[PDB]
């Protein structure tokens, strides 16, 4: 599977959850990442990132090189609409243009440097 959580749960539990996130951190982004399968990477547990409107994809790109904790001889990339945005791209301004419908965000990573 991708996402489960419109098909197990509705869309509005989803923008729910934000909803209160927003309430208590509406300074905050929290990024809805979601494995790529394409790439060969040992996926993770869940997929939540909640970082502030004044860190970058750098930092992420980081981040989630922590859920699935890859050596130091590899190299993961984060992408977002198909796509592949910069180190220095704000999560502020990139969800901004990238926010969904439901508020939260949509990206992948994968251990290649590919779009698919």
């Amino acid at each position: 599977m991708k996402s489960t959580f419109k098909s197990e749960y509705p869309f509005e539990k989803r923008k729910a959850e934000s909803e209160r996130i927003a309430d208590r951190f509406p300074n905050r982004i929290p990024v809805i990442c979601e494995k790529a399968e394409k790439s060969d990477i040992p996926e993770i547990d869940k997929r939540k990132y909640l970082v502030p409107a004044d860190l970058t994809v750098g930092q992420f790109v980081y981040v989630i090189r922590k859920r699935i904790m890859l050596p130091p001889e590899k190299a993961i990339f984060i992408f977002v609409n198909d796509t592949l945005p910069p180190t220095a791209a704000l999560m502020s301004a990139i969800y901004q243009e990238h926010k969904d419908k439901d508020g939260f965000l949509y990206v992948t990573y994968s251990g290649e440097n590919t779009f698919g």
